């Protein structure tokens, strides 16, 4: 044998080593670019945050930490404004980061943007939305619906690897791969947004090539593109997906 393509970037050497040990032929087809691009307005947005906001929404633990570090690098007091804000955490990791900063959240979702919808207050003012490398339109528009002016805090843009996506699509369509492992929802997005033939690609991943998802969020992204995942690891570990996929196959 099974040729398994990995759409990931970070753990590609770990994936290769473990796949080989489990009797697979690993293939590395990252769909994200190594380069992040800074968001020019970000420093200005953190300075605005420092002026006080009504809501603060945290999406990731790493994102929370990085925002707090950015406030320090800029010589600002963020903990004061954040202490006064009504704070939401999208999931436990965002929540844990807030708690560790002395800023425990007032509401926590289940790790999905959608789980925050019922938790959002109606009101007026500024809602600061912590992001890292990707916009969250469902949540951003939901905030505007609720009456709030949205202040994005996205330091970077995650970028696709356009030629790499095209190569991966060809490999899938030409039968060079038996399975394709996705470890983040953004990899699914990049691939289907970058595909020359997204209808053919969907068909292949439904009929010929097994789409493997590490995590429910990744699996939901496949489903939104009309792809039924062959295997979903809800342990959310790459190692576990590979062992679990081996059994599912037989
Ligand atoms: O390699 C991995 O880390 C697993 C795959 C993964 C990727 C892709 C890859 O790395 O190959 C990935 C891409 C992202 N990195 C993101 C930010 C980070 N998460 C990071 C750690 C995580 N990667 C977590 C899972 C992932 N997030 C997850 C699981 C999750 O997304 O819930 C986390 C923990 C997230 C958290 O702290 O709340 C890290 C640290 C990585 C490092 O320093 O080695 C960063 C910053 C960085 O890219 O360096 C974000 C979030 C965003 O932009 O809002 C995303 C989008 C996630 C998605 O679409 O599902």
């Amino acid at each position: 044998t099974m040729r398994i393509a990995y759409a990931g970037l970070r753990r590609k050497e770990e994936f290769k080593a473990l796949a080989e040990k489990l009797g697979f032929t690993p293939l590395l087809f990252p769909v994200q670019a190594t380069e992040k691009v800074p968001v020019p307005e970000y420093r200005d947005q953190v300075r605005e945050l420092a002026q006080g906001v009504d809501l603060f929404l945290a999406t990731t633990g790493v994102g929370v930490r990085d925002l707090l570090e950015a406030g320090k690098a800029l010589g600002l007091d963020l903990e004061g404004p954040l202490a006064k804000a009504f704070r939401l955490a999208r999931g436990a990791k965002a929540a844990r980061a807030l708690k560790e900063a002395g800023l425990p959240p007032h509401a926590v979702g289940d790790g999905t943007s959608k789980s925050l919808l019922p938790l959002l207050p109606q009101g007026r003012g500024v809602a600061a939305l912590q992001l890292y490398g990707k916009p969250l339109p469902l949540l951003e528009n939901a905030l505007a619906e609720r009456g709030y002016r949205v202040l994005p805090l996205m330091p970077y843009r995650h970028l696709p690897d356009p030629e790499g996506i095209l190569r991966l699509e060809e490999a899938v369509l030409r039968g060079e791969v038996d399975a394709l492992a996705f470890v983040a929802a953004i990899q699914v997005e990049f691939l289907f947004e970058g595909a020359k033939d997204p209808k053919a690609l969907r068909e292949a991943l439904n009929t010929r090539v097994k789409a493997l998802a590490v995590g429910r969020v990744t699996a939901d992204a496949l489903r939104e593109w009309g792809v039924k995942p062959f295997y979903v690891d809800e342990t959310e570990r790459l190692g576990s997906l590979l062992q679990g996929f081996k059994r599912a196959l037989q």
